[PDB]
């Protein structure tokens, strides 16, 4: 079968933070708002 690479050309913007595609650029920004951050770690101390 197919592992990697999809075929025609991967498309550029993609996410590797999670790893999802889009087929528009602003969309993956607004995706990557949910990504970003002030901190290295993740405190989760409530
Ligand atoms: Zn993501």
């Amino acid at each position: 079968g197919s592992s990697g690479s999809s075929g025609a050309g991967e498309k550029p913007y993609g996410c590797s933070e999670c790893g999802k595609a889009f087929s528009s650029k602003s969309y993956l920004i607004i995706h990557m708002r949910t990504h970003s951050g002030e901190k290295p770690s993740g405190p989760s101390s409530g």
